């Protein structure tokens, strides 16, 4: 399923944004 | 349906992520 | 559903080592 698809996405990029931005 | 919106909200979300990661590299 | 299949893909990729490039900087 697409579901499972995206969801595994969700999980890969759960924090990556806050993480980058700390190394920022 | 919530799948395209869910899907939208990544785009937006890791939009400017791989360039960030990189200038972080050059610098 | 057929380009929400190829959103997916796209997103697959984009972000494929993106994880381990922050984990690395860090």
């Amino acid at each position: 399923a697409l579901e499972q698809k995206i969801a595994a996405l969700e999980q890969k990029c759960a924090a990556c944004e806050q993480k980058i931005a700390a190394l920022e």
